């Protein structure tokens, strides 16, 4: 029926049909368009008091509860859809990964090398596509696929 991961969903606030993916955390109006050796990816984290270590380039002592960190994401996302804020520009400004000096980049890598939730997104995500808040614990991600 449709891409891996993609499900139909109805807006409770709007009752129109939209399309989720169970993997990646995406969210979208439209009818998702639809696995290679590798998946090149940057990404966004902001970490919680509950990631694996609680500490980045930004806070020695990261304090946040999840769902404030979940929050922040949540905004995030409706920035870089909105237009207002680019992806990159935020990840420069707020990533709690140190890949955060190159744009959030992570380079180039296959199955078998990130934490899983992370690489099941990121090898469900099409070229270009963007995921809502990928989970693993490390904190919580918005992944960019860039090739
Ligand atoms: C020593 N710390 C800074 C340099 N490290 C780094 C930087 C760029 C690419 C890859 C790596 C390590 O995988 C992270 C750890
Ligand atoms: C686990 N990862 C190691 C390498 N990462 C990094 C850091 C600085 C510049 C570039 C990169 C990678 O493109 C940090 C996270």
């Amino acid at each position: 029926k449709l891409p891996p991961g993609w499900e139909k969903a109805m807006s409770r606030s709007s009752g129109r049909v939209y399309y989720f993916n169970h993997i990646t955390n995406a969210s979208q109006w439209e009818r998702p368009s639809g696995e290679p050796a590798r998946v090149r990816c940057s990404h966004l984290l902001v970490k919680h008091s509950q990631s694996r270590r609680p500490s980045s380039w930004r806070q020695e002592k990261i304090t946040r509860t999840k769902e404030e960190a979940l929050e922040l994401i949540n905004g995030y996302i409706q920035k870089i859809k909105s237009g207002e804020e680019d992806f990159e520009s935020l990840a420069s400004q707020f990533s709690d990964c140190s890949s955060a000096k190159a744009r959030g980049d992570l380079g180039a890598f296959s199955r078998g090398q990130m934490q899983k939730p992370f690489e099941d997104a990121s090898f469900a995500l099409r070229t270009g596509e963007m995921s809502g808040p990928v989970f693993t614990d490390s904190g919580i991600h918005i992944i960019l696929r860039t090739e």
